[PDB]
């Protein structure tokens, strides 16, 4: 086939089974869409927002404006803003559930506990909360405070942004009028702006997008990730097994898949109970095992070890259909994106049971719906185990032929700001030393999805990462793009020898890989803590640091909201494939050429790994020169 | 000339001036878009939500599913849900500002007061709030409670829905799982569901649309309209002037345009100050006048009299460009949709000044930006007056040639539930008796925009209304469609001559027109109070009543969210033009054929006035037969 598949042999092997079984799958479905691609939509110059449409910009035939009067620049930026309301809403949804989960845990009504009490008290102190009473009392106050940050209106000052952002950024944001309200109000204001005949000004709409990105990081992401650390521990580096060879057909295999890790943690706790292992053995299995997929899986591997029960990370979202084709999964428990909506016929062919554990996730052919509530997660996890044992006995065992690829890779996971400081001996200064000396030229935040638009699964991401480390650029990674680097072997100690002269030397001395796994796209806020620490140590603004961000195989608006944040934060932000805006020439000029004089950041483009890496290195070296290094 | 223009002569005269002046306008811009219409988008079977797209459904080349695996029905319903997030967001934005305006008024910080104190105390008692102390204390408490209704989550029981919705409906909603959270959480949940690889199930997406409609009416619309009644009075029927002949070129003319009435009320109060009338006269004007446009204008005409200062209502949103072509406007002050984004060049040519009074409203060529805050609205109004005096002197008077059409129509505005009860002698019983006897066959809620898609401006709306009243069907109207019927003369006593024999008899006896102006699309919740009262008097469910809803020239999602509410409320709901759904056969079946067995309601379609009226009458007669009347 000339069908774009994957850079990973395990996925290519399983794609062959899908094709031979004549089952629909993302790789094959790309080809028919390629025959009929709409150029207007590709360029951002179509609109479907009201009944006078649908409209298109085509100046050659006199269609210079939409019926309502909007121009191409406003049209393109408006649809970008509307889609980014979806991205912000997902992070806001997740944060709210994290805060309710901490509150209910503190009240004693979940299987969870308060694990990182030091972080709980430090956060409460930094936010000037009352710290008297028991740890549980403090956790309740923190949960209510972080809910207040979600709800804050555009007229009440926030505290998270003051604690966690650097000084010069705050001044820039106040000058521009982009200090945000809470994300719930900001996303509502953004959506209202996009209604027909409201905001048709591309500069205004772009500014609203920048505000929305700031609200997402300071108003949702930083709080949610620190709360998940309080519940489940702060990650430290440890070795993890990845890729699809981690499966063994003789066990009952439950896979959790999504972004929110609460059900997965409850499943691991329940699977460790003897009553449930005994059930699996009586059903004919060797034992019962739990596995993570995509971002929920990554959240767990950041904080938990591989053991007899929890087995590691399968892969990113384009691995889900291949995973079912192993014929080894008993339950796939899905909590959020990505849960692709044609899994039904694959689950039927390969003998797997599909369980949704969120009211958000629905599609044809799901077998069970167990919507999450903190006070019911113990019961949900036990029901899932019961379903999995019956599915193994009645659907899979003795009926489905397994075809599990042999590929397994090792990755060191669980890097956090805290783990970096520890690896440096307690201070950031040794990292500053090696950057000033030129051994490490700079650092890149790789915050990405995966997609088929600009290559086989993960092709641009992995090859770009190789080119960056060759140029002595350290990578901090999150998202489906992080899962790709783990599976490709860039996150273990052998990868030291893939780096250039200075970075390989530093990594060898510190005993760390040249790509540091920081988790998920939800950890963009956490990555900003590292960049903010560098800004303070060098006493410079973030826009002047030798850093950059890349989302090189972006798919949807969890990544683009992080890119909008990076722009507001003053950074060179590479995005591929092109977002649908290139038919809007004044918008393109704003994002790629004029933003350095506004926020300090800019959008960069392209899918050639060498050219993209060269352009990033040139920016880094420009920053270095002005710093005197 | 074959161009689609308007049913209204005044608009047609002003279109000729726009054309002579070679200025772009909605009527002329429709033609170029016609030449290149995308049939995939017309049918709802294109998607632009992620980078693997843009996708289209075309079975001939094997493009049966999007790359992600979503089918045509999920694709169409998902984009409908996302767009209705925008609609819900505008109502939620408006409600929040109304509640902050009431609270700040109670604290003494605005030019407004507590006008309908009886409504304040009755609403507080119905909601079981503390009524001790000062009226201002009660108003603060009510404002805080209604803000809580906006913010309540999916697991916290509402009170507005219990007070204002009937039990038989509440039982259906609980059985279906569509009892909503507050609108802020509901709209965030809906947006998150629309992200790629989250909710791809058309039945689930439709159900989430019904929930969203319920959250909008009970969590935003009823509260905001009753709070506006508390601030500005409860409407009673009175005579108003409408259409573009109300302008006079020798006065300073300030037009307020949008949905939120706060700036408009402040302008009327400021214009009544002798110092401001004196400024106008010293500038060469006869005096200073305020006019209302679209929904903000309608809110004011519902509650305020015509006098020497406030002159009435210009018309609906397709009248805005023609209105500027009169060469009589000094300031257009814009607070929300509809503010079409190419007004700039028209304002320049005709010598009018554009002022935005909301952070939502931005587009090229606006002259001043005065974002609303309750504590600043007194200063905003004064600044607008000073701007208008300068503009009259320097831009318009004696320099721009006015061309004001002669047309003025009379309309009886300000119908409310309270006004209907008063006209009936204090109870709904007389209306029940004339429905039972067959003098009035049934009643229609016409809750509508205007558009060019399915005819010249207001052609379908006005002619459908005429066909309905001829069939002895009473109309309650709101929205741009209400402005259309007012301008067409269907809302005065002369219009009784066009009603059928039974309705004309009732109208003459009660001294009311056959079309009752209930205000805006934001008054859908208020209209439900009348429908709930009819169902209670007859001891039946709302789905059993001889009523229907029509949005016969819908444009955007302020109207569609009201249609989704009407479906959830069990009603036959006619919508034209077709929403972009007709390429999705199972979604079409759900909405048009299966919903009667689910909620009781159904979507009806079509743009022929006679056929649409006959289909509505047939539904009414089916309901009557089942009731035995
Ligand atoms: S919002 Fe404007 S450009 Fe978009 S469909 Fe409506 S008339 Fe066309
Ligand atoms: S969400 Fe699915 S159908 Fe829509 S553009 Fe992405 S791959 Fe195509
Ligand atoms: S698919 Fe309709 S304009 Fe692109």
């Amino acid at each position: 086939m000339a069908t774009k598949t994957s850079i990973h042999p395990s996925v290519n092997e399983l794609y062959q089974r899908l094709a031979e079984d004549q089952l629909s799958n993302c790789f094959d479905r790309f080809d028919p869409q390629e025959k009929i691609r709409c150029n207007y939509c590709e360029l951002g110059v179509s609109c479907q927002l009201c009944s006078n449409g649908p409209c298109r910009i085509n100046e050659k035939v006199g269609a210079t404006l939409g019926v309502c009067g909007i121009n191409a620049d406003g049209m393109a930026m408006r649809y970008m803003l509307l889609r980014n309301v979806m991205g912000t809403s997902t992070y806001t949804y997740h944060a709210y559930e994290a805060y309710k989960t901490l509150k209910m845990t503190a009240l004693g009504n979940t299987p969870f506990t308060i694990t990182d009490k030091d972080k709980l008290y430090q956060m409460a102190k930094d936010l000037e909360l009352n710290t008297e009473g028991k740890p549980e009392d403090v956790a309740v106050r923190l949960s209510d405070f972080l809910i207040w940050e979600l709800y804050r209106d555009y007229d009440e000052p926030g505290k998270m942004i003051e604690v966690y952002a650097p000084l010069k950024r705050k001044e820039v944001w106040r000058k521009l009028g982009i200090y945000p309200a809470g994300p719930l109000h900001e996303l509502k204001d953004a959506a209202a702006s996009c209604l027909t005949n409201v905001d048709g000004d591309y500069v205004s709409l772009a500014t609203k997008g920048l505000r929305l990105g700031l609200s997402c990081i300071y108003g949702a992401q930083i709080g949610l990730e620190l709360v998940q650390d309080i519940l489940f521990g702060t990650g430290m580096p440890h070795e993890m097994d990845v890729d699809l060879g981690i499966f063994d057909a003789d066990y009952i295999n439950i896979v959790f898949n999504g972004h929110e890790p609460f059900v997965g943690v409850a499943l691991i706790l329940a699977a460790k109970e003897a009553v449930n292992q005994d059930k699996a053995k009586a059903a004919g299995a060797k034992s019962l095992r739990i596995y993570g997929s995509i971002e929920s899986g990554q959240e767990v591997v950041q904080r938990f070890q591989k053991d007899e029960v929890f087995r590691g990370l399968t892969g990113n979202w384009l691995t889900i259909e291949p995973m079912l084709a192993t014929g080894a999964v008993d339950v796939l428990a899905m909590d959020m994106n990505c849960s692709p909506p044609n899994l039904g016929p694959l689950a039927e062919k390969y003998g797997a049971t599909l369980v949704s554990v969120s009211r958000l996730v629905r599609f044809p052919g799901i077998h069970h719906f167990l919507d999450y509530k903190p006070s019911e997660v113990r019961e949900i996890a036990q029901k899932i185990i019961d379903i999995a044992v019956d599915s193994f006995k009645n659907k899979r065992h003795g009926k489905i032929t397994p075809k599990i690829p042999a590929n397994i890779q090792k990755a060191i996971t669980g890097f956090t700001p805290e783990a970096i400081l520890k690896a440096l001996g307690g201070s950031i200064n040794p990292l500053i030393e090696v950057i000033k000396a030129g051994k490490i030229k700079g650092a890149v935040g790789l915050i990405n999805c995966t997609t088929l638009k600009n290559g086989p699964q993960d092709y641009v991401t992995v090859n770009l990462a190789k080119e960056l480390i060759k140029r002595d650029i350290l990578i901090l990674s999150g998202g489906c793009g992080n899962h790709a680097l783990e599976v490709a072997g860039l996150c273990n100690l052998d990868a030291i020898n893939l780096a250039g002269p200075g970075l390989s030397e530093v990594c060898r001395n510190l005993n760390i890989p040249p790509v540091l796994s920081f988790g998920t796209c939800t950890d963009t806020g956490r990555i900003s803590l590292v960049v903010t620490a560098l800004a303070n140590a060098l006493n410079v603004d973030t826009a002047d640091l030798p850093v950059a961000v890349t989302a090189p195989m972006y798919m949807e608006q969890k990544a683009t909201i992080d890119a909008l944040f990076a722009l507001a934060y003053g950074l060179y932000t590479h995005v591929a494939p092109d977002p649908p805006v290139m038919g809007a020439p004044n918008l393109v000029k704003l994002l790629t050429r004029d933003l350095p004089s506004i926020t300090g950041g800019r959008i960069a483009v392209g899918s050639d790994p060498v050219k993209v890496a060269d352009d990033i290195l040139a920016h880094i070296n420009d920053r270095r020169a002005k710093l005197g290094i």
